[PDB]
């Protein structure tokens, strides 16, 4: 009964909730499933009017999802997406968080180009994390798409390409866990940082936890500290012991570009491609939760 944008049937929750609540939808006319975003018209600081405006500039690109609707609906903001299926945390957790090699390389390789699409239309993505991947349903169930610009932010100009300044003194712009060492020094966040987070989402899906999660502490400032800490104190090679070297030269390639250099995607690519090849893995889209 109740009809966001006079189209959008609300359904239920999957929220939830900080900076928004997700719900389920349905369009009246298509027919087609969408997710709903809600944001309270009375936060001290508003996200959902400038995100649209990222998103909007991304559409187009493979695995990026199409916003179907921008609006007003009570004391809420109402962004509309497409809907698309569950996250990479929501199948890690549905997988006992543990990813084989196979999986975590097929999800490496299409990741690596979300993030490179993010970056060829003037934007850091800034929060790199499992629960911002999420997999497409029914015939793109097999593609990887990323989602939330909350904290996106440009790194060049749109015109002449001209990088942002190097500053230091910042603040912690995304996640504690997946945050780059220079995010963590302070340091202006670039195309580096939101692959070298890339890397320990990747490392995260191959150990199950990293070296830094589970830290106690007596506030969460002393808990940020302690994370710092052993990010600081664990080195590439102690983290991915066990592990092909090749998520140690991700890692290390990552940490030793510069502030505004390119990235090269593509050796990136190719160095989890050459893995997957010695490995004997089979070229399908068989993912452990295609096995459980
Ligand atoms: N399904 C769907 N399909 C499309 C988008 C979304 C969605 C949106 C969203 C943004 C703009 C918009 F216009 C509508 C919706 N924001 C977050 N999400 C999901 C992120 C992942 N969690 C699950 C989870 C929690 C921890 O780790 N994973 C479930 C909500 N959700």
């Amino acid at each position: 009964e109740l009809r966001v944008g006079n189209r959008y049937r609300l359904g239920r929750k999957i929220g939830s909730g900080s900076f928004g609540d997700i719900y389920l939808g349905t369009d009246i006319a298509a027919g087609e499933e969408v997710a709903i975003k809600l944001e309270c018209v009375k936060t001290k600081h508003p996200q959902l009017h400038i995100e649209s405006k990222i998103y909007k500039m991304m559409q187009g690109g493979v695995g990026i999802p199409t916003i179907r609707w921008c609006g007003a609906e009570g004391d809420y903001n109402v962004m509309v997406m497409e809907l698309l299926g569950p996250s990479l945390e929501d199948l890690f957790n549905f997988c006992s968080r543990k990813f084989s090699l196979k999986t975590v390389l097929l999800l490496a390789d299409q990741m690596i180009s979300r993030i490179e699409y993010i970056h060829s239309k003037n934007f850091i993505h800034r929060d790199v994390k499992p629960d911002n991947f999420l997999m497409g349903l029914g015939k793109k169930g097999n593609l990887v798409y990323i989602i939330d610009f909350g904290l996106a932010k440009k790194y060049r100009d749109a015109r002449t390409h001209q990088h942002i300044p190097y500053r230091e003194n910042k603040n912690l712009t995304g996640t504690a866990r997946y945050a780059s060492i220079n995010t963590h020094l302070g340091i202006e966040q670039s195309r580096r940082d939101d692959l070298e987070s890339l890397g320990y989402v990747l490392m995260y899906f191959n150990l199950g936890s990293l070296p830094w999660q589970g830290l106690k502490a007596a506030t969460k400032r002393q808990k940020y500290e302690r994370i710092s800490e052993k990010k600081m104190s664990t080195p590439i090679e102690v983290l991915c012991k066990g592990y092909p070297s090749e998520f140690a030269t991700y890692l290390n390639f990552c940490r030793s570009l510069r502030f505004d250099d390119k990235p090269d995607y593509s050796y990136l690519r190719q160095l989890f491609r050459n893995l997957f090849h010695r490995q004997g893995f089979s070229y399908d889209y068989v993912f452990d939760w295609n096995m459980l």
